[PDB]
């Protein structure tokens, strides 16, 4: 067929139940990651394509850049309880991957800080319980699929995409391809 198991996607053994209907996971020590962000807009051109419905989720994972990580994996959660993704994740791609400023706590904070979230907004947050229980999400979903490597998306907690076996010779046309594909299983 056009679409083949093992191709441009693979089968979880083990389906997972009560997934999220697209589920995606990164981390900010990530250098596809970075790409898939900043270069492809993956995420976007995903959305993009998608039926009606169909809502997506995008998680951080612990496994890549130790103690930073975890507080990463946290401040993701403050951002998804504020909803302000979508004005911290570049300063943070960058301040990790780029300028390498980001070296701590701290220097996370001060990506929300010059974002305009208030301090005593941020601190609350990342403090909070319900962002404690955002991070047990995280990693429940994670877990949840064994995830060791990223970036890494799931449709309907039963198909992973294999990007590894898409053509990369034109990045528009793997963008396709990929979002296409997401389509495909989301229909299945």
């Amino acid at each position: 067929a056009q679409y083949e198991d093992g191709k441009q996607y693979t089968t979880l053994e083990k389906p997972v139940a009560g997934a999220p209907q697209v589920l995606e996971f990164f981390s900010f020590f990530c250098p596809h990651c970075y790409q898939f962000e900043e270069v492809l807009h993956i995420s976007d051109n995903v959305k993009k394509k998608l039926p009606e419905g169909v809502k997506m989720t995008k998680y951080h994972v612990n496994f890549m850049g130790g103690d930073l990580g975890k507080d990463l994996t946290q401040a993701w959660a403050v951002a998804m309880a504020l909803g302000v993704e979508d004005k911290v994740t570049v300063p943070l791609f960058e301040g990790v991957q780029k300028t390498q400023t980001i070296r701590s706590a701290s220097d996370i904070r001060d990506v929300f800080i010059n974002a305009g979230i208030k301090g005593e907004e941020y601190d609350a947050a990342w403090n909070s319980f319900v962002v404690k229980s955002l991070v047990a999400q995280q990693e429940k979903a994670a877990a949840d699929v064994q995830l060791r490597g990223v970036p890494a998306m799931f449709v309907n907690g039963k198909y992973q995409l294999n990007p590894q076996g898409m053509d990369t010779s034109n990045m528009d046309v793997f963008v396709q391809q990929y979002a296409d594909t997401v389509k495909y299983l989301s229909e299945k």
